[PDB]
């Protein structure tokens, strides 16, 4: 696997119910990814039984860990993110101390990918949750690319949720990064918006728009890469 | 850049305390692999630079641990960037590194930088007041906030006790699951026996404070090490 050859990837949600024939569909599209996310309030169940469902089709499937009960085998990869704003350790390497200390054998048979979380959008879930200062300037932003280039992480995955963030952010951060792959996610729900940011961004994620309308989120692929 | 992986003995002077006479000398000819440049409470940026230019002459590499923005000078061959994995405080994991690259920029890209998981183990020093570590703990969480460090991609682990000699068994477990990064071990070495001791699992052993006390037997550290 090499996330620097990747274009596009679908973040699905545990916690959502999606038809079969939808979630067979995307898993066989021409995504290079299925990335199985979970922002909170996830169940181990959930993921097992999404695990289960994608691991017969040959595209990646992997494994967002974002709480260590949720943390399942069987997945082609593992990321694990690190929120660079948060203003609690526990989201930048707390969690991840409990966590090693508790599976750190299970931590040693498999591909794990260290992302460099940058929470720009101030008013969704995940902010919330991490407390991060998600009001940042496009200096702030580039500054956290840098850090995360520092630090050398596979990923810098500059996130957005569920609205659609500042290309210029985008095109910056992406000219600062020598090393690190970008991953942008936020409101790509279409073949417009997923072409406007695939010119910047390394990796465009597209999570929400799969629920919101399917039709319309599954031209994303051949968007990036027809 | 130079490799510290092929070293094994380093000095850490106090910017904030000058050697008598032609210490600094023999010191930086001694056979050590590098000489940094640390200090405690708060360095400042005049004793950063008169060091610097002191120990730029030499052949040996003259390394800045950053523990502060304001002692930021340029002229060293590297600079140490520490994330105290073990701190409450997200300034001192990645709070600061941010702020140097919103900044000084342009000075990171024309230096080279090298990040350190920094692990403070004493729970009874200045230092972690300073940097609100969780520091009591058990071989355990020591060897977790290792695995934090690697999966992290940090080229350095630094487990610190400082004025006193920290476990040996924790140095020969961490040194163990360490695959690939080097262990810096610093922490009550004054002599050329508990030298040799530390060296036997650390790749890299620090000699600091010893220095000031007695010149003449932590300088026999460098020979009971290569
Ligand atoms: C357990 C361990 C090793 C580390 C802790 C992992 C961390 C820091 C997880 C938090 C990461 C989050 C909430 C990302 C946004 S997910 P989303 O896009 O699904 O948000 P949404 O559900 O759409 O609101
Ligand atoms: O929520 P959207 O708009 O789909 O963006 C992807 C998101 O899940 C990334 O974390």
């Amino acid at each position: 696997y090499d996330v620097t050859e990747w274009k596009h990837v679908f973040k699905l949600d545990p916690n959502k119910d999606l038809p079969d024939e939808q979630l067979e569909i995307l898993c066989e599209s021409g995504t290079d990814a299925v990335i199985i996310g979970g922002s909170d309030g996830v169940t181990e169940d959930n993921v097992l039984r999404m695990m289960s469902k994608v691991r017969r089709f040959l595209v990646p499937c992997v494994l967002e860990v974002s709480a260590i009960e949720a943390i399942v085998p069987g997945f082609d990869l593992y990321f694990i993110p690190s929120v660079l704003n948060s203003k609690n350790a526990d989201w930048i390497v707390g969690m991840h101390q409990k966590a090693m200390k508790e599976y750190g054998e299970l931590m040693s048979m498999e591909e794990i990918v260290a992302e460099g979380y940058c929470i720009a959008n101030p008013d969704c879930k995940a902010a919330a949750l991490t407390e991060a200062d998600a009001d940042l300037n496009m200096d702030d932003i580039v500054a956290y690319a840098r850090v995360s280039e520092l630090l050398q992480l596979p990923i810098f995955y500059l996130e957005y949720s569920g609205v659609l963030g500042d290309i210029e952010a985008v095109k910056k951060t992406k000219a600062v990064l020598e090393t690190s792959t970008l991953f942008y996610g936020g409101g790509i729900k279409d073949a417009e918006t997923a072409k406007q940011y695939a010119e910047h961004a390394d990796v465009i994620v597209v999570g929400n728009a799969v629920y919101e309308d399917f039709d319309r989120a599954l031209k994303t692929v051949a968007a990036v890469k027809g």
